[PDB]
């Protein structure tokens, strides 16, 4: 990106402007959900064995801090402190969409993929890696979080596995009205999760599969909910500038009361790159059934718990990068 400074030190000014139109079943078109941002990333190498990083990223709305990081890289790994995305969000899984996928990735149900005071660790060797994180609860003002993932690449097959636990002692589930007493439903909820992923590259094709489990339990309550999830997705480079993509996502939710639900999400889309600094995309999404909540990494959208009936959805977008 825009190198302001460069030597043993570099200062990089970077960002994205986005314009996105969303057409959701039974709604008027929405313009302006596009997640634009701008930041600065400063790096300095002290020697062969030690480097420092300072990064800050703001949303372009009014303006507010998205990430704010101090980093220390050493021969025994990299340690990063401050307001960061979760390690679970960085590793992600087999969702290749720009708008509607991610329903089978179950790490974000409570956290929305962010904790304002974390320490994150990364170790890399050859093709092999370890990534971990911990969130400081601040005498209960912030959630509890602890995560660990490992992965490697063996020829054309890349694999990873891991997970964690995320606790929110006062999570807002929703609201109830009984006569004229309207009241918030809040609970002490823990989300415990684990996943395995494989991604296979063959020529112009990429195919991925992710399995996820999660367990939601409530501290002073017999209620437990288990989720079992599969995501099957791929991409295909049909020309130098042009990539097609598609996925199928199925999730079953089972409560210890015996209540069962499930949800299906299918997407198909196309990406076109004008240049390294410009691209556009268009996507169709078909949803049926239930989600307890998910995050689409591509667009940064959060979808709260919901049920839909045979819903047809479309998105179109364009981005500028520097
Ligand atoms: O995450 C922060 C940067 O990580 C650099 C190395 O990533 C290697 C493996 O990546 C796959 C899981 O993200
Ligand atoms: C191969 C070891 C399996 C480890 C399972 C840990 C599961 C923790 O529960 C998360 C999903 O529920
Ligand atoms: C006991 C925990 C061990 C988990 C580590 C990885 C297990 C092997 O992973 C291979 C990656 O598989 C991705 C998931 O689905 C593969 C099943 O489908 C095979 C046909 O595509
Ligand atoms: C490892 C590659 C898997 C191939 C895709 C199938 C995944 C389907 O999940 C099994 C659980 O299904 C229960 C409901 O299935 C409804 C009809 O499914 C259409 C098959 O894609
Ligand atoms: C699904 C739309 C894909 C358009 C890809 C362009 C590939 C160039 O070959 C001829 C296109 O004919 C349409
Ligand atoms: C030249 C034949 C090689 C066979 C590669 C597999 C083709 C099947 O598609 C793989 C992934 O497709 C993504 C679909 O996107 C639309
Ligand atoms: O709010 C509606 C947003 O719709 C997005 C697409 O459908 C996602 C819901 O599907 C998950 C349940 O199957
Ligand atoms: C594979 O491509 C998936 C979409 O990734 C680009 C999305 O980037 C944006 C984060 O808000």
């Amino acid at each position: 990106a825009e190198i302001l400074k460069s030597d043993a030190g570099t200062v990089d000014f970077y960002g994205q402007l986005r314009t996105e139109l969303k057409f959701l079943e039974d709604k008027d078109p929405t313009i302006g959900s596009g997640s634009s941002r701008a930041g600065v990333d400063a790096n300095y190498t002290v020697n062969d064995s030690l480097a420092l990083q300072g990064k800050v990223e703001f949303a372009l709305k009014d303006m507010y801090v998205r990430n704010h990081i101090l980093g220390v890289k050493t021969n025994f790994g990299k340690f990063s402190f401050g307001k960061q995305w979760t390690t679970s969000d960085d590793v992600y899984g087999a969702d290749y969409s720009y708008f509607f996928g991610g329903t089978g990735l179950r790490y974000g149900t409570l956290s929305d993929a962010l904790h304002d005071s974390q320490v994150k660790y990364v170790y890399e060797a050859d093709s092999f890696w370890v990534k971990a994180g911990y969130g400081f609860p601040e005498d209960n003002a912030k959630q509890e979080l602890a995560e660990l993932y490992v992965g490697a690449t063996f020829g054309d097959l890349a694999v990873h596995a891991g997970g964690g636990q995320n606790r929110d002692k006062a999570f807002k589930v929703g609201s109830n009205t009984v006569g004229t007493t309207t009241t918030d439903i809040k609970a002490d909820v823990t989300n415990s999760y684990f996943e395995v992923t494989g991604e296979y590259t063959i020529g112009d094709a990429l195919i991925g599969v992710t399995y996820y489990n999660a367990e939601l339990d409530v501290e002073n309550n017999p209620l437990v909910i288990d989720e079992d999830a599969i995501s099957v997705a791929g991409t295909y480079k049909v020309a130098d500038k042009t990539k097609l993509y598609a996925g199928y996502e199925y999730v079953m939710q089972e409560a210890n009361t015996g209540a069962d639900e499930d949800g299906t999400l299918v997407y198909l889309g196309v990406e076109y790159k004008f240049a390294s600094w410009a691209r556009v995309y268009a996507e169709y999404g078909y949803g049926d059934g239930t989600t307890l909540g998910y995050t689409n990494k591509g667009s940064d959208a959060e979808v709260k718990a919901t049920k839909v009936d045979s819903a047809n959805n479309f998105g179109i977008g364009a981005r500028y990068y520097w």
